[PDB]
């Protein structure tokens, strides 16, 4: 038995290309046969009458969003009982008006079949929505034609139903016949326990349907089924490995046994790169069961676009050797390329787990295919591709043998593989059809549309007559030529995302067991109050250090911040441990705050050089110079919260310091130890002792600091009430009117309409409301959801919220740590008890013994029932009618807050109408509302949410400074 | 003198009056006021509030 798979996550592309490039060399007569095969295949592709997705996209010059909208509308129209009824609709209503209504209803239909029944259309309606913009661009008649073509595609290439039973009934062959295709089951990412059971039953149900229609031939000439591990477990993630191995393995085994009893091909699909190791763990434990001996149909997909692909092949082979099994192994290039790039950047990884040049994937795919062909007969390879060149090359390397197959998706590669079958009679290819229910269509269509709409896609190019046939025949090695060119030149490494402005902080990929274990190990390996006199002395000492710090050159202040960033990341294990023990933060939140703290230092340093590093020359008359500068104001008092006790503490403090002010810093009572370490670190990084003082204690000590007549400003993050009293104590003084910078939370809403993917809304609602136990100023408090999808969305949020593990934040599996202290928990439980008597309850999770509040979900009759920011894991939901979006926006305006706002919608015109109407500081569209990144999402809002300027943005530092104009009459010279 | 004082408008070897818009941004600190300087590049922003719009474009 091989040890648990653990290859390097993102090794260097050049070293890989240095081996693959010389080894790709094929002999001249080999390459000529490849050229001819692929030419004949492409000529058949260009024969041209069954259309495809890519054909529809190209014909009407549709974006992927527009393709999606029409295919969803098409699916809804196909399920209207009377075809003549759908035709009347297409002619008389579609494109005439009600554009957003048609897009909303047809999408709601996928989760709520009763949502749509076929109002009346007034003429002259402004064409908005995805459909309306399509009508303005192409004209209503072309939209009707494109919709009719989408209906043919949806009916011919998908096997769908309102439930899996209906899909399987529709995809059933005539009694006594074998199915002419294998089942690529729709379904991914269970969000709820019921989801995981439902997909399990769909798979078991599908295995019986194809089992009964399987023929009398032996493998490989029998139908197959494809399943996703993420569909079978609601927290399929590396940090939940322990429950995954206990719960998922028996499930996958049960389905594998049912597959074996019909002698089927049973294939585990390959998903995102951070699930690779977990999937192999689950697959290894499942294959190990002796009940699966004597059956040759078990297998998995392997993604060639991963640098680890070749090692996965070795691992799978040693598995088959160790258990004396035969496996069927599918080689694909990979369906998640864009996701892997984005994820690596967001996560600050030291590289990409995938190649970044298409030819490198194509090169690695052929190398992996050659490796798999040599592992026959123990490995039966399945080459799933619609690339005529890839097919031609793989066929040549097999040298005319058997013991393998090609694979395609229904609606793609048909002309390719028919021609291959004509020219080489012994070639087998497996055709999969997508099979599933409407509630799984949207998520699937999104991914399918990305590959078909891609410019680099082979099937898209081989069908565009503008692309000459010889262009599609360039061999991958000839496009790369040299190893140093393996990486794509226009995609920086995550560490270079902000170059040359500044460096980026490093993150950790939790789906790489070596990385997660090293971090867990490092972290495991790791104050009297101030009298009013000592706080008074602190101001006086900061006041005395101001002059020298103010006149220290900006580049030296900036160097100190950059060295502070260096020390934070070098000592990340220490601060993470402090964030877990003192802050109560889970490991993902602690790492993220540590990164944010370093990001604040480097960002304010770079801004600091631009702003205070040199003077701005003003135009003016000759004989006279005019120069504008900015300089420190004096002593800033910085008051910081307990919920970001390191990053907001350091953002506020280093901003004031960078602008040339000395600082007296008063941390939250609950988290002084992290603040002491941070202050000590800034001193060590070069902040003079006289420029920065820490004063710990109560709100009376915070009041004494902000009431002190010698301070030049206050930077404060906390509650509205305390900011007002600070503001009043400042206004009460007879001295100068000094700046107050305040961020004071929000009652943050999210608006989700029926065009949004309900499983993405659910993910983002669960994250935004319950991550960090809701102890974030940015957290989602109030979800507005359109009534046609409200039931499904609320139930999915509740089921997902139920799978959150609440407990000790040091345990790797914890999703929800404790709230900060007993007093906070008491405030939250009081609001929970009040909401139970006042509003509908949807979920009240079980809290472990101790200082914990569990996720809660309440539904309100009106938004007005929620009158306070409640700083915990407590979501409130209002369902609304689409014609009442104005009442939603008025409710959001009525709270007086304006920090974050989430918008989930496919419809650009709706998104824009919301953005135009609200004043909220941070609007997040089709993603969660939390974790603003320094210099990426400048963070902060208005109204009762605070004053600005936004932290982590280009207007922040100036507010800590005052301007100076120097005008010199130079005429004497 | 310039290094020592915090005064908003320093006029060297000329009179101290008649600031020109966009040439001598006018305004100071302490009991002379809050800023930002009138007729300079930091004035208009203070009358405004910032907005960040973050769109997950990956669906496209
Ligand atoms: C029967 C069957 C079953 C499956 C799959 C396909 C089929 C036919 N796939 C999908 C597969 O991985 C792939 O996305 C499509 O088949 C298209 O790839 P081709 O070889 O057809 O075409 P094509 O040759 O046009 O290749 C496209 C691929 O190149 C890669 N690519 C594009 N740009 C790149 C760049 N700049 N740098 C590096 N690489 C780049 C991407 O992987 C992209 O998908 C899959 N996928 C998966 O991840 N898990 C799975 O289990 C399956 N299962
Ligand atoms: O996609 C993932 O890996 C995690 C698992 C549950 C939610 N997101
Ligand atoms: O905004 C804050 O940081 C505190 C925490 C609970 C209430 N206000
Ligand atoms: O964006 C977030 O979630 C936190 C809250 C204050 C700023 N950063
Ligand atoms: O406090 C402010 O807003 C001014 C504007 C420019 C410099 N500081
Ligand atoms: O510069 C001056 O003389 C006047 C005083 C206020 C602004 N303009
Ligand atoms: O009051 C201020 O200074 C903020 C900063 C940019 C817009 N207004």
């Amino acid at each position: 038995i091989p040890p648990p798979f653990t290859a390097p996550y993102a090794p260097d592309d050049a070293e890989i290309a240095a081996r693959l490039l010389p080894a790709s060399h094929l002999s001249p007569p080999q390459e000529a046969r490849i050229h001819r095969t692929a030419t004949r295949l492409i000529e058949a592709i260009r024969k041209r009458r069954l259309g495809g997705v890519e054909d529809m996209l190209r014909e009407f010059a549709l974006s992927t969003k527009e393709g999606l909208a029409l295919m969803v509308l098409a699916e809804a129209l196909l399920r209207v009982p009377d075809a003549r009824t759908a035709d009347q609709f297409i002619e008389d209503k579609l494109g005439e008006g009600d554009f957003i209504h048609h897009e909303t209803k047809s999408t709601a239909f996928l989760v709520n079949a009763s949502a749509w029944a076929l109002r009346v259309i007034q003429p002259g309606e402004t064409p908005d929505g995805t459909i309306g913009r399509l009508v303005k661009r192409l004209g209503a008649p072309a939209v009707r034609t494109a919709t009719r073509q989408a209906m043919r595609l949806m009916g011919n290439h998908f096997v769908l139903g309102e439930t899996i039973e209906q899909a399987l009934e529709r995809g059933k062959p005539r009694s006594g016949q074998k199915t002419r295709y294998s089942f690529d089951m729709l379904g991914e990412g269970a969000r709820t326990a019921a989801d995981a059971r439902r997909y399990f039953d769909a798979y078991a149900s599908a295995i019986e349907t194809i089992g009964k229609a399987a023929g009398n031939h032996a493998l490989p000439d029998r139908p197959g089924i494809s399943v996703k591990l993420s569909a079978l477990h609601p927290r399929f993630e590396a940090i939940s490995r322990a429950r995954v191995m206990v719960e998922l393995v028996p499930q996958l085994l049960d389905l594998a046994q049912r597959a074996k009893a019909h002698d089927l091909n049973f294939t585990v699909d390959a998903e995102e790169a951070d699930r690779l190791e977990l999937s192999l763990d689950v697959i290894a434990a499942t294959l190990a069961d002796p009940s699966l001996k004597g059956w040759d149909g078990f297998g998995l997909a392997i993604q060639a676009y991963q640098k680890r692909a070749s090692a996965v092949i070795d691992y799978v082979d040693a598995l088959a050797r160790a258990h004396d099994r035969k496996l069927m192994v599918r080689l694909v290039k990979g369906a998640y390329w864009d996701t892997e790039i984005k994820r690596a950047q967001e996560r600050g990884l030291d590289g990409y787990p995938v190649f970044t040049r298409k030819a490198m994937t194509d090169l690695n795919y052929v190398a992996c295919a050659s490796k798999l062909l040599a592992l026959r007969p123990r490995i039966f390879p399945q080459f799933a591709t619609h690339n005529a060149l890839t097919v031609a090359t793989v066929l040549e390397m097999a040298e005319g043998s058997s013991g393998f197959e090609f694979q395609r998706l229904h609606g793609m590669g048909e002309a390719l593989y028919e021609q291959l079958a004509k020219d080489h009679a012994d070639i087998a290819y497996r055709t999969y059809a997508p099979v599933g229910s409407h509630r799984d269509l949207l998520a699937y269509l999104v991914r399918r549309l990305l590959e078909n709409g891609a410019n680099s896609s082979f099937v898209a190019q081989a069908a565009d007559y503008r692309v000459p046939v010889p262009a599609l025949l360039q061999r991958p090695a000839d496009a790369i030529v040299r190893p140093q060119a393996a990486a794509h030149p226009r995609i920086p490494l995550p560490c270079d995302l902000f170059a040359p402005e500044r460096r980026n902080s490093r993150g950790v990929e939790f789906g790489a067991r070596t990385a997660l274990d090293q971090l867990l190990t490092d972290v495991k390996a790791e104050i009297a109050d101030a009298t009013p006199d000592q706080a008074h002395a602190a101001v006086a000492a900061a006041r005395a250090g101001f002059a020298g710090w103010s006149r220290t050159p900006a580049g030296i202040r900036a160097a100190a911040l950059e060295q502070a960033a260096h020390l934070l990341e070098s000592r990340s294990a220490h601060f993470i441990a402090l964030l877990q023990r003192e802050g109560g933060k889970t490991l993902d939140d602690a790492l993220s705050e540590l990164r944010e703290a370093a990001d604040f230092c480097r960002y304010y340093a770079a801004q600091g050089r631009k702003l205070f590093g040199s003077e701005t020359a003003m135009p003016g008359p000759t004989g006279e110079s005019n120069a504008l500068t900015m300089r420190g104001r004096g002593v800033f008092v910085a008051i910081s919260p307990w919920n970001f006790p390191l990053a907001i503490f350091l953002g506020q403090v280093t901003a004031a310091l960078m602008a040339g002010n000395s600082v007296v810093a008063k941390p939250a009572e609950q988290t002084p130890r992290i603040a002491r370490e941070a202050v000590a670190l800034l001193h060590e990084a070069g902040i003079p002792k006289s420029a920065l003082y820490l004063v710990t204690g109560d709100g009376r000590i915070g009041a004494a600091l902000t009431a002190h007549p010698d301070i030049a400003g206050v930077v404060f993050t906390g509650s509205t009430e305390v900011a007002r009293s600070i503001n009043r104590a400042l206004a009460a003084k007879d001295g100068p009117i000094v700046p107050l910078i305040a961020e004071t939370g929000g009652i943050n809403a999210m608006i989700a309409d029926a065009t949004a993917l309900p499983e993405q809304v659910a993910d983002d609602v669960v994250t935004s409301a319950f991550r960090s136990a809701g102890q974030r100023a940015s957290a989602l408090r109030l979800l507005f959801v359109q009534e046609d999808v409200a039931d499904r969305m609320i139930e999915m949020v509740a089921g997902a919220a139920r799978e959150l593990k609440i407990g000790d934040p040091s345990d790797v599996a914890t999703h929800v740590g404790p709230v900060i202290d007993v007093e906070a928990k008491q405030r939250l439980d009081a609001h929970i008890a009040r909401m139970k008597t006042e509003a509908r309850l949807h979920f009240a999770g079980p809290a472990p013994e101790g200082c914990f509040v569990a996720p809660h979900i309440f539904e309100l009759t009106e938004a007005g029932q929620l009158t306070e920011e409640v700083f915990g894991p407590i979501l409130h939901v209002v369902r609304y009618r689409p014609e009442n979006l104005e009442r939603v926006l008025r409710a959001i305006e009525r709270t007086g807050y304006g920090l974050t706002l989430g918008v989930h919608s496919r419809i650009d015109d709706s998104i824009e109408a919301i953005i135009d109407r609200v004043q909220v500081g941070n609007i997040y569209v089709n993603r969660n509302m939390i974790g603003a990144v320094v210099g990426v999402q400048p963070f902060g809002g208005n109204g009762l949410s605070g004053t600005g300027p936004k932290a982590g943005g280009p207007h922040y530092l100036a507010r800590f400074a005052t301007e100076q104009t120097v005008t010199i009459n130079t005429a004497a010279a």
